């Protein structure tokens, strides 16, 4: 209705688990409120180099800005962060892209990027952590890291179940509590705040699912469930059991001997992926002494969160991380950075996160070719240390470009 | 009843909020099941040394050994992992240390080192972490983190209000969600275990408090609460007004100009302490990017829990993290640790942990100068290169010894 579909182009189709992309799709985009300005112009310049080289012409994406966020009241009316039809339009269009969001403070709305992963049931939220070769670091070793995590986007106390202290809501529930279920365990009943936290076994079984088929189709050596079930045992316990009890029941898992780690042997490499499982804080540590020991990682939503940012950050990469969250009818890519609003419209911020996640968007697509092209510029620019500020003050030697000539510098190293 | 209480040696008392400890105090201490039968002979054996050569004689410990965990079960009968009477030695004789326990799994019974920091209401978890020059590190780093975490410990997901998927209970309180409560967006109602998340203002403005206090006690630069409250409003968020709404009703907070973060002038050395915050998932990359800038760190159960893990594991101290849970009427410290039952018996491990935890007590005690020397050992025991097997493997040019000799090298540095 203030979006404009684009007249050349048409529709990816689901024909049933399989996308049919034609050669010219229309792919919906969120510019990003903030640094979004500055980033999402760098990134369609830098997706469209990509297609235009790999597919000599043949290719072309007809990109249809939709609308979230700050610029959707700009559009829609001072109201109106989330309009209905984004949603639609996610759905219809099955694959978009976008950049970051403001949620507002004060009218009561909740984080506009969990309530898009919410409201189109993009149960997977995929981080991918490599290092690429050349760029600073606050660690030792950096290298050592390649990791793949699925987050459950759904369910956690991330769902944002809750009622303010001294509501009549949460004096509600908390009369439900002790009177009806005798918890004797809340120690001031007064004054109190309620999260809930859910864990269901159909939640955790669709993410570990999409989890371990993601390792046997691009032979990774793990899949670790990771968990803080020692202590929250009908819900991270339960996502634990679960997973475990999906690897044996739908993937033939066997166990190395005495338990707890099972074997699933790659029904295409032969190989054999092993199921583990680690205690998160313990993970924490892990990651940082051992990283070389880990692979494809799968949690719920709250530790998952804590696990991409922390592993971003130790191979330097927290402005050029990626990320999906895909469900089973569409899928949504972006930034995984804030809005960042001093630098907004100054050309200066990394455009690394949110072009690293259009390169997931395109081999999702089945453009593998054009998505194999911009990891090729990523690696050259930040080889040619022709880098962005973020990256030039920690490091010696390199050349200072703003966001739209990284951009630039990406597409010349392709 | 099975604990033989000291013939020589004097209770510790508590006059008002301030200990009096006699010259020859009677302290409860806990074996631990695994390798606190190797790691609790070592600490004794440096503590001891330690008030030895502090007070030339005039002052004495009186160990007295009590009993939780496996131990308790072999002393008391297979029944009985808590024993009450535990809970009436430590409430007591005010000043307990312990080292690590065995939860069974099997048996209905919740994690033990929870179970004492609840059943005796020691709601402050301190964990102080810094770099020993010339450990081996992860990071490039190591020395600019300095850190004092104070994490509560009584609220939160931690106390363990839960039920499990399918049971009569959890079908109850998501009946009363779903219909009382109108609750939508639960994704998957049937197969759910339920966590409940708890958070008072009297438990967060307590913890604060503690935080705050030790800030001017110490002249520390700053006071952070990091919280996840941009998702979790009602709780994180709550903990995190309820923090700085206590600066500045009890410490005379001040705006940095626009806010949010407060100044308080410590009214001893009259410098400016900043009360700030910043979100939980930001923070775990900012102690890795930025660690110099932090400080004092005031957190909830969880966060806290794994602030303190990734943090002992940046600075190369997971064997050698110290920690204590301080209530108004009690202290215990402990080893942070697990029992690594594989090493258990043959004194390898290191003894680190459970000797500065040590050094933590003698200082709470007012025994300072004991508590020094036990630093001064640990630091030149660590620059001698003269380390147990867990530090060696990561050193060139060290020397290995075993757990009881590092205790004694540890003396040798005194």
């Amino acid at each position: 209705s203030k979006v404009v579909v684009p007249a050349q182009g048409k529709k990816i189709t689901l024909q049933n688990g399989k996308l049919n992309v034609p050669e010219n799709p229309i792919i919906p985009y969120i510019e990003g409120d903030g640094i979004g300005v500055d980033v999402t112009p760098a990134m369609l310049k830098v997706v469209d180099a990509a297609v235009e080289k790999a597919y000599k012409g043949e290719r072309k994406i007809s990109w249809m800005e939709i609308y979230t966020g700050e610029k959707s009241t700009q559009v829609y009316g001072q109201d109106v962060w989330l309009p209905a039809e984004t949603l639609d339009l996610i759905r219809e269009y099955r694959v978009a892209i976008k950049g970051p969001l403001t949620t507002p403070v004060g009218g009561g709305i909740r984080e506009l990027n969990v309530a898009l992963r919410q409201e189109l049931d993009l149960y997977i939220c995929l981080r991918p952590v490599r290092y690429y070769q050349g760029t600073p670091s606050p660690v030792k070793h950096p290298e050592l890291t390649d990791m793949v995590i699925f987050r459950e986007n759904s369910e956690d106390i991330y769902a944002g179940i809750e009622w303010k202290a001294d509501s009549a809501d949460a004096e509600k529930v908390i009369k439900f509590l002790r009177e009806e279920m005798g918890v004797k365990k809340i120690r001031f009943p007064e004054h109190c705040g309620i999260g809930i936290k859910p864990c269901s076994e159909e939640g955790t079984k669709r993410l570990v699912r999409a989890a371990i088929e993601y390792a046997i189709a691009n032979d990774r050596d793990s899949v670790t469930l990771v968990h803080k079930g020692n202590i929250m045992k009908f819900t991270e316990g339960a996502f634990k059991d679960w997973g475990y009890q999906l690897a044996r029941e739908e993937f033939g898992g066997e166990l190395i001997d005495g338990g707890p780690w099972l074997k699933v042997k790659n029904p295409n490499t032969g190989k054999e992926i092993v199921i583990k499982d680690v205690i998160a804080d313990a993970f924490l540590q892990q990651i940082l002494l051992r990283p070389a020991e880990y692979d494809v990682i799968a949690c719920m939503n709250l530790n998952g969160d804590y696990i991409s940012d922390a592993l971003a950050a130790q191979v330097g990469g927290i402005g050029i991380a990626p990320g999906a969250n895909i469900g089973d009818e569409c899928a949504l890519f972006e930034a995984t950075h804030g809005t960042a609003p001093k630098y907004a419209g100054q050309d200066k911020v990394n455009p690394g996160s949110i072009i690293l996640s259009a390169e997931m968007m395109l081999r999702h697509m089945g453009w593998t070719e054009a998505a194999d092209l911009i990891v090729k510029g990523m690696e050259g620019a930040i080889n040619a240390k022709t880098v962005t500020y973020d990256f030039e003050r920690l490091m010696d030697g390199a050349k200072l470009l703003k966001c739209s000539e990284f951009g630039d510098a990406i597409i010349e190293n392709m």
